[PDB]
């Protein structure tokens, strides 16, 4: 209740506080970040970025197909030169097919959704090696490009090996 | 210059402090935010979030059309009710259009993009109308939807009033 009121009162606490009004467009570490919208994960706090780092891309199930408009705009007007890819432990993505959310969208909402595709996955590390050689595959992305598991369980970033 | 090694370094004190392994999917402010991946803006910090609060969707210029997929999901399958857009001043998808960048993906990587379209804005506070109105009018999200603009100068999240 009162979401709203909540963020622009803690907003004022953060503004009071606030200094980093200098900071430049082109993020400092050149990097940007794909990662799910999972409300557990705070990327800055797991990663250790301060403001003006790293561009942070984030959307359900931390999909590099969907990142890659943002990850063209980061290299070629922001001067990013890498990414890395980060799924996590215990994703919604993991838990439906595009055939059980277009059900519950008729179910909850009377609405036909027959034409979106939901880009969810069947396995954790298959879904980081897909989004990864995706983005080695394309031409309109440059730089060295890593994929990591997330565990929301213990805190832990995993790297993988991603062959090709 | 070794992003990969700073972040896992990070990561490992992040790791060795963590107590949060027993939150839940579901967002507990059944909230989902869409803003800009601009590396100057901590989401949590900005609004006051903790772990497990809120979806922080994420993309170049925090545009809801390409966040209703992840919007979709969040409320179908995760419970979320409401819905806050925050654009900001200084984004860079006020300072180029689709001729301007593809020039750009020309010149560095001597790439062809006139199929992509890159949904940059003309105008800061017509962009948050544009894409709340938008949400507003989807059959496919429920609920309330409030714009803001983060000010990037002095760290204030600002509500715009947006009518029909
Ligand atoms: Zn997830
Ligand atoms: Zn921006």
């Amino acid at each position: 209740m009162t979401n709203v009121a909540d963020i622009e009162a803690a907003n004022a606490q953060y503004a009071a506080a606030f200094t980093k009004g200098h900071l430049p467009l082109p993020p400092k570490r050149k990097l940007a970040v794909v990662t799910c919208m999972d409300a557990r994960i705070d990327v800055f706090s797991v990663l250790g970025l301060t403001e003006g780092d790293a561009h942070v891309i984030r959307n359900a199930g931390g999909r590099a197909s969907e990142a890659l408009r943002s990850l063209i705009i980061s290299q070629r007007l922001l001067g990013t030169e890498e990414v890395v890819v980060i799924h996590h432990t215990d994703c919604g993505m993991l838990t439906f097919s595009d055939e059980d959310i277009r059900a519950k969208i008729r179910e909850e909402l009377g609405e036909d959704a027959s034409d979106i595709k939901f880009l969810p996955f069947r396995d954790l590390e298959a879904s980081v090696r897909e989004d990864v050689r995706f983005l080695r595959g394309s031409r309109l992305v440059q730089g060295n490009v890593t994929g990591y598991v997330y565990e929301v369980e213990r805190g832990r970033l995993v790297r993988l090996d991603v062959s090709d």
